[PDB]
């Protein structure tokens, strides 16, 4: 009998936890307790994931969100701690690299509760980025480090974390893609609703702060996607923050010139990804999922944490400096492909993690 | 020309800030803002240091303290972020490794305000210490790391922190002792008051969480100090957390078997340490201060961050497993001395720190 408490706050964490939760569910002598921080609150950012991915209702919802880093992190720290004091779990699992991840880890370590980091050791090497600080500080606070890639393992060794706390387990988001693929196939009618032809569009997601808080980068991206749309329709589920920023800077009309949507559930997303001729993104999860489906990817950033996608020629960096340059880069890359190579494991990252926990 | 905001919360942070702040005040093109989180709030833990060490009143008092890690750290994080969004300093300086330290770093780093950590790179290699977590994460959140020892430099390099963000500046607590030592001698009447002569007593402080939060560990310490007291008077300024734990556990009567005091100010502390025959402590700063005055030290812990003191034989660990043994250890070490060696620098760590903050560049 072991109690594993999972802290999730954001869409990509709901998706990670859906894989790990499934395995821990049907594991003998494990009870999972699941805490939703409230970081993501809109139904299209949160509830649709619990429904479509069949995720047990959370035991706690702390309803903390939409504030500053200080506010969100600070309140999450106090609220999560209160839950840990009640539930006394054997393990705390945190996912990814948001404020929720860091608050979960830090709440737990101060109470002498072991913390395991799902998706450990990724580095952008740009420490001005909030997400890099979150990765570094979470990794250094954790007891177990579940690395998805060899690079991630090397990044942890280089920062003095001992071998014996690092397990290369592959990527749980690959597990999720595998497990939910069929259900996406039989439930998603988004190509229908959108009048899209399989391989008759490009898929785009953009929400990095460094791309949406900076008017000139955001303008380069929306200008570039509208141009690309002239040639091949662009489907663009727009993150709420991205949509806020584009409206605020007067760039809303570019969204009207493509097939812009509110955020979609995972099942639609899978169908849009699979059927896309090419994916343009600044999302970590979406650039891996592109590779899952052997759809060429352009990452609108100066670096990625997922370097093996660049090496395997499946993914290509295009920093948003020039709208025409970026447009042409997207259009050129859609008739490219990468090498045959299996990354991210066998799709049983979640049971490797289950096993390592119930042992250690 | 440059605005440097310090975050302090606890007694040892006020002493460190005293030393640095004096320098920063002399420096042209340097404005300071001091934020007192409120972590330490009693006058004999906060106010007395401001007054005797000549520190100006804090620009802000957040009045947070007395809660869990969660509550204190969380509220400090939100509160400090508010101040920083008002003051928009060029640097935030954090000291040591309390919950205040970490909340200060975390507030700052997410606003892209550069953080400098005074007393950087120390490691106990014991994560059960909240303090170990605080200094690991502070260090990894910092853009400048002011290391007091070579061990601390090596600890940082081993955790992947680049050499160019690390500077071995020595210890500002040696600067403090050096700068305030004449005033202590001039003003302190503590020895007169207690009725002690030089070398006629042992000084004790105890306040680690791992020593006070466990009933029988604390009993081991208090009982050992009672025993020592029979052979050589024991003077014991008692931390409020320690008194409170001793009360709740029903161990109050042990404090009658020694010369238990309320916390003393820095000036009285210097005179107590300076004139002690031996110091027994679980304090970080007190360990070093014992060496400053060439007084043998016994550290009542399973480890210290200040390992050079053990190697120079000025300090000796004695984990509290057994009262008779801890007593005997204490009395045995009273007759010892370490090797002559200079540690902690030249008493101008603050000046080196000021210099780096000013010339680091945009
Ligand atoms: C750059 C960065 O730090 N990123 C971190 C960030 O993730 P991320 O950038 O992927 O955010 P995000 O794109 O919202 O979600 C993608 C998912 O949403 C689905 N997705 C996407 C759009 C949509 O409309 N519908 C939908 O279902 C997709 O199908 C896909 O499954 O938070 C993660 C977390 O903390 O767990 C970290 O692991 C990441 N760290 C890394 C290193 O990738
Ligand atoms: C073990 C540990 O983590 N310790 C950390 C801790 O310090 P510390 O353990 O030394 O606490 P503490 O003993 O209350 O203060 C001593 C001072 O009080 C004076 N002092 C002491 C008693 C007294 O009655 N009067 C008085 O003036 C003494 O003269 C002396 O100058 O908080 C510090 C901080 O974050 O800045 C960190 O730098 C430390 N990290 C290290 C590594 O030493
Ligand atoms: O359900 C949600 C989640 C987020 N957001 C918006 O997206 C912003 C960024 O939120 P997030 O939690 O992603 O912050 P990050 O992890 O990027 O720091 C928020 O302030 C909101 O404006 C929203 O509108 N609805
Ligand atoms: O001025 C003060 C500061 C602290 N405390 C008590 O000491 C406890 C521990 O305080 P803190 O969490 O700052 O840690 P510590 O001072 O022991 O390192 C507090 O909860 C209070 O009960 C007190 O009585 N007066
Ligand atoms: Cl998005
Ligand atoms: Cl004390």
């Amino acid at each position: 009998w072991v109690k594993i408490l999972s802290v999730v706050g954001a869409r990509p964490q709901f998706i990670k936890a859906a894989a790990v939760s499934r395995v821990l569910r049907a594991s003998p002598g494990v009870r999972e307790v699941l805490v939703h921080t409230g970081q993501h609150y809109d139904d299209n950012m949160s509830q649709v994931f619990f429904e479509e991915l069949e995720i047990p209702d959370p035991d706690y919802h702390l309803g903390i969100g939409g504030g500053t880093h200080g506010q969100n992190t600070g309140r999450m720290l106090e609220a999560i701690e209160g839950v840990l004091l009640k539930e006394k779990p054997d393990w705390v699992l945190v996912y990814g690299n948001t404020d929720s991840t860091l608050a979960g880890a830090l709440a737990a370590v101060k109470l002498h509760i072991p913390v395991a980091h799902v998706e450990a050791g990724l580095r952008s090497f740009n420490r001005r980025m909030p997400e890099e600080i979150n990765r570094i500080l979470t990794d250094h606070a954790s007891d177990l480090l579940f690395a998805p890639t060899e690079t991630a393992v090397q990044n942890l060794l280089r920062e003095g974390i001992p071998e014996n706390r690092i397990h290369l387990v592959g990527d749980v988001m690959y597990d999720a893609a595998l497990h939910y693929g069929a259900k996406a196939e039989r439930k998603s009618r988004i190509l229908e609703r959108l009048g899209l032809q399989a391989k008759g569009y490009v898929l785009a997601t953009i929400h990095r702060a460094e791309n949406t808080d900076d008017q000139e980068r955001l303008r380069v991206i929306l200008e570039a996607l509208a141009e690309v749309h002239q040639e091949v329709p662009v489907v663009f589920p727009v993150h709420p923050r991205t949509r806020k920023r584009a409206e605020a800077f007067g760039l809303g009309s570019y969204l009207e010139k493509v097939v812009a949507l509110e955020p979609v559930g995972y099942l639609d997303m899978v169908m849009l990804e699979k059927n896309a001729r090419l994916i343009v993104t600044d999302s970590g999860g979406v650039q891996k999922e592109a590779y899952f489906y052997r759809v060429p990817c352009v990452t609108v950033r100066e670096e990625t944490e997922w370097v093996e996608l660049l090496k395997a020629e499946w993914n290509y960096l295009a920093a948003p400096q020039n709208a025409k340059d970026l447009a042409l880069t997207i259009l050129h890359r859609m008739r490219t492909k990468g090498v045959e190579i299996d990354l991210y494991g066998d799709g049983r990252a979640s049971q490797k993690i289950s096993d390592f926990l119930r042992k250690v």
